[PDB]
């Protein structure tokens, strides 16, 4: 428990740090032997304290308190063989949802292990059965996805949880990092010949 | 879901003892929360196990297995209010669409229910975004319709799933039952005079 | 009560396998001391349940949610001395009703059991006092009669409301049968000469 | 107990004083944990004693004595939320009954209390499976109705069985009311102009 | 018995079924060694229980509530060596026998099992000795004959009762077919030439 | 083994239901590691046994008992690589069958699974080594054929013999859709014009 | 038992006596709580002892020695409310057998007792169930029948076993008595006029 | 037990004395209360001991070593009644195999034995299911068959196993002694005339 709050906190830190979450902005998970460990609803993730997360079973309803995006971390370990889940808001990669169907990276470490990844845009994009099915479904055949104008989902598939939840925040920190190069790529681009 | 499964099961039986589907032909659906519940590819209709349905999102990839007509079904709840969307071959129907642009009941219950059935003749008219889109958009202002020498597409409105599923099933009964009246109305006046 | 459910059951499941009804098309009824046991509107006659009947009286309120004729079947009962009736939709008998002002079966067991079945072709022939006092009136003196590509009637008349039940059911099926062998020996001469 | 015969006594003393019941004439109830009590068939209504009333179910034969509407008063209770049912004879209200479909009170009381009185015409309307029916789904949207030249029912919805029953017992005083006031009115415009 | 009962529950379950009777309408039996066991009148065929039946000798009074047409099964196991007898109402076939003397069939199955079909046009077809004599001589000679108008009679001659009887019972089920087939060449080679 | 039972007996059922067989016409098999499971001849198809099935080798006596169609089966799996084949009546395929030298269907459906039902018409067409060398030379190379006014033949493919031989039965039904879709086409037309 | 087996002797003494039964011809029955008590085959009626009579059960097969018609009393026992029954050869009844198809008597007692006696003519008139069903179809409407060429049976209905016997066992002699008339009467006009 | 073994050590002696078999070639079996005894697989059958017999069930997975067409013996067991079964490699009778359908020896004890000796081809001839039906089946009707270009199968049925093996080992040196007639028979008149 102690080494798993330990990833938490730190998934936390990290992402805030590198702009990727702010505030209360974003939620993440770990599959547990019951269903599955969440952060709760409006707490601040770059500051987490073990009372800070709780646990869900995949069946019944959610226990009040937790993260939002609940119902959406839930049909994932359902549909998917997921073994932790982040969810954040990294800011270019958002941008570029509204003017992609998916996102290809150019940079190898991002065509590696995000390969491609697909922008989703169901009716709503937050918090009901309709995104989590969307999130669900993509997320059974890609490591990733985008939802168009909200943010991102990431998994991690490794067996112990501490280490699947550090590999769903390095799929984030790398979708962001393709995103950024994408940009960069195309101003530049953009901006000559000169 | 128990009963929801029981009215595809009773939707699949009964068309099949009409004759309107046999073996794997037709299919099957319901609006929920998430996209939409249908029928899977190749699965006996007449004899539907829950596990024989799936969940497919309105937005994202449709799930290996579905029907091969998924993506009319998705492209119908995407631009319709359908709660539920029956696709069957009516023979009779459907040798009638070869001929016709249009089908318009002679009976009551068919120019009630239907008024007014579109035939369309599209290049394509199976797993295919052509039927998809000019099936939807057909249902945008029919209730059924015909898609030339395939098969008819129903829709349901109701609010409940199970209902919506048995109002869209009710409605391609009775177009195959005015199909075969009008059929029948035309062959008695071909037989005759007969003095 | 429970042989008569069983007796409605029947009907409705027997009706339903010989495509004289399908989905909610048709209702049946059989007098009783306080008026008639009609089924409810909307429900699937082939799989009828107890729940899915109701009473209504020949003078009052028809409740809510019984069949839309009801008004029909309560003029028959208060005009005639029917014991039952039954409503469907003989897809045969239907086409050949907008080419004929009466069927005459050719048929012995069509001549011996109807006779003669009347055509009516009131303005309307559904839910209407219209339909109702003509198909009333018809019936007071033929078994059986037709509403104009809308379905026909046959009333049963006797004494146990079970028996009067099977009896309708069966003049019913008698009537399809009639209007099919029609078709079937007016195709086989219009086909002709074939040498 | 006493309290609630003290009700059916008061309901008979008033009914026949006022010219709505005589002799033996009418029959009133309540609904009862078991049933309904009713008034036993041929006794004098204006002066009931405790032994004149009989408890009878909802289901199966009707004991012996009782009221012979017991049929009619045992459908209303089975099909209607009715807690009490006051049967009586309005002279006036029967005689207008042959020429109505509907009676539509013109005073305010009437049209508050009553609203319409539909007139029932079946073919039996004492005593029968029949009159049961017809009275029984008049009676599920309407808190009277009249059986053509027969009388009339007036149901109570109170919760306490004395209160319904002094209630089903002012409907009916307010039948005949407004039966009166139609009468006089039509009368009074008849001999006119003058 | 309990076997010999399944075999007339499932012959009534299967014609009804497809459509050669329905209601009350036609009868079967089976010769035993008191004479046979025929259908009750007035039972609904495609429901029957063990009561239904009911046996009839050759020689005395025909029992109060056996089959209107006990008389021409009588008649048919005194003159000729049938096993079991069964009587039913195919729709084609009998449209067909208002315009031919005799029933040949165009498919193999049909000429092998039934040759030819006599058509008999009696007076009267049911509950007659007119009938009776007349299917009794013509079952003499072929395995089943067409009364004009009424019906058809097809007989079993396995020896087990309940071998001859769904022999019998196949012979009624391929005499409809061959009747169809028959009905469809014709009305395909009427509607053309059609190039 | 149940499961390849509940195969048999489900095609059994539903052709049956479908009008496809009746009483003991048709037959159907699956490829076995030993030669093939086919059903015995006599028995009533629509309400198959365990003990209703045979296995039959490729090479060496064909068991007594053994469905009369066995020759044709045998061949048919000898010469192609069938995994399972069916054989019925279709009575509408049938009746074209005379009239036709090939069918070929105007639905997608008959399009995409039939293509072409060629029609061979060999002296003989039942239990014959004509029929039985025709039937599976025609198969080598189209899914489905039929012997002129006998019936028709539809091969599975699939690995798994229940799988095959439920691909066998969907093509088999698709074959007289196809057909009666043709006809009515063809009877609509021949009736008009009609303005 | 003794007066039972006193009606099975006297009713065979008096068959013989009348030449209704010679030798072993014939046989009679009566209806037992078990089933019914018969005279077994091939013995002379006309000097039965106790041991000459046994009881067949109404199902299962039929007791070795027993009549050989045992079948045909068995069926008409379940089949009818026979209490009785006599089977005899009346002689001129029998030939008269094979010209009538059924013998209506002249005389007041067989008009009154017998009505009407229907002459029966099975493939197999005797030991058969054909005969069997025949004869108990035949008896439901009618107290007597006659087989052509091999005899006839009678019924007896009263309550008491041996009252039933004496009943059918004149309702045997009234058969004969009434051929005989008949034939008296025929042969009187035939050697007329004179 | 030790005079089964020696029916088995004698067939397996006799058998390659004869030419009928050499190294591992053949195998044979008995009906047993279990099921069948039969030879284990590459074992010299001219010099077998009991410990290369092993007793195979008529249902389920069988015994690893024992011969590979055990398949083939059990088919035969559960299909027909065969109590004994020999499968040898006569020489002459499989190159006679190539050219006819059917063997029909011209002697005397062949025909009453043998009668006549069909010769199968399924695709497979050995250890297979397909091997397996072909031979059963044709065993039912006849006491042995011809696998074309393997060998042949021969039946025993007398009740006493050991006289059934020694019944089964007899038909099949009468069919290699048969084929052997054949094929002198026609060398002889091949070389005429002279
Ligand atoms: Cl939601
Ligand atoms: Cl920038
Ligand atoms: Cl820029
Ligand atoms: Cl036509
Ligand atoms: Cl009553
Ligand atoms: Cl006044
Ligand atoms: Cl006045
Ligand atoms: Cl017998
Ligand atoms: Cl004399
Ligand atoms: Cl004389
Ligand atoms: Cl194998
Ligand atoms: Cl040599
Ligand atoms: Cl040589």
């Amino acid at each position: 428990r102690a080494r798993l709050y330990a990833a938490f906190r730190q998934v936390g830190e990290d992402l805030f740090a590198q702009g990727l979450i702010s505030a209360t902005a974003g939620n993440f998970s770990v599959r547990t032997k019951g269903g599955f460990l969440i952060t709760k609803s409006g707490v601040q993730k770059a500051r987490l304290t073990p009372e800070d997360l709780l646990e869900v079973p995949l069946e019944g309803p959610i226990p009040e308190g937790a993260s939002v995006e609940s119902v959406v971390h839930r049909e994932v370990y359902r549909r998917t063989g997921a073994r932790a889940l982040v969810h954040a808001h990294p800011r270019v990669a958002v941008a570029l949802s509204f003017h992609l169907s998916r996102l290809r990276p150019l940079d190898l470490e991002g065509q590696h292990y995000l390969k491609e990844v697909p922008v989703l845009a169901p009716k709503t994009v937050s918090a009901t059965e309709e995104a989590a099915l969307s999130v669900a479904e993509a997320l059974r055949e890609h490591r990733a996805c985008l939802l168009r104008g909200h943010g991102a989902f990431a998994v991690g598939l490794k067996e112990a949880p501490e280490e699947a939840l550090l590999e769903a925040y390095g799929l984030m920190t790398t979708l962001e990092e393709s995103a950024q190069i994408l940009l960069y790529h195309r101003l530049w681009q953009g901006a000559g010949p000169a």
